[PDB]
RNA sequence: UGAUGGAGGUAGAGCACUGUUUGGACUAGGGGCCCAUCGGGUUACCGAAUUCAGAUAAACUCCGAAUGCCAUUCAUUUAU
């Protein structure tokens, strides 16, 4: 359904895969909170940036 | 980022060829004498006529890949 997200860490340091996946979340500042709904898209934008974000699934 | 279609010989085991290669069988027949002044060239090297196994590459390979790249009146998010 929908997704809950959350940046933990931060860009710095990282290559423009995720710098771009990132931005094109609407991620910022760090512990910043965004909610998207469950698409087959937006999973795989998580799965490129499984370490840097946690999900939760609300 | 997800989905779909395709372009192309990189990572090497691999006796498809090109060169490099180690053992065994085998003979087409030859090693100064043949053994001899017509039958076994003989112990032995035996390749190519053959063939049983094993090695190997950057300029050796019918065939790949990891989405890397190019494309789509396609999908979601974002702002170029």
């Amino acid at each position: 359904a929908e997704l809950k997200i959350t940046l933990k860490r931060s860009v710095i340091g990282r290559p423009q895969n995720q710098r771009a996946t990132v931005k094109a979340l609407g991620l910022g500042k760090v512990n910043s909170t965004v909610t998207k709904p469950a698409n087959e898209a937006i999973k795989g934008m998580v799965n490129t940036i499984s370490h840097l974000v946690d999900v939760e699934e609300v």
